[PDB]
């Protein structure tokens, strides 16, 4: 018998200096660490594309 | 007798379109024609330049 052994998770921080596991959910409980004002986003595509 | 002819002031659009003569009341009145989500400075300065 060989022994396995175990490693703990590692927590990565969002908001606040909260730390959770999942990324997803530690951003929809939480939010990102660091908040940005907006995207101005910019396409570059076909008409079908755009829309 | 020299006459002189009077050219009226013009005048620029601000948000919505409205209209106004002077960039200094009209933008404290109405509001810039695009607005930005916001603005992310950058420094480039000593210490006492930052403060």
């Amino acid at each position: 018998m060989k022994e396995l052994i175990y490693i703990h998770e590692p927590n990565i921080l969002f908001a606040n200096g909260q730390k959770c596991a999942d990324p997803r959910d530690g951003l929809a409980l939480f939010g990102p660490f660091t908040k940005i004002y907006g995207i101005k986003s910019g396409v570059v595509g076909t008409q079908y594309g755009l829309s």
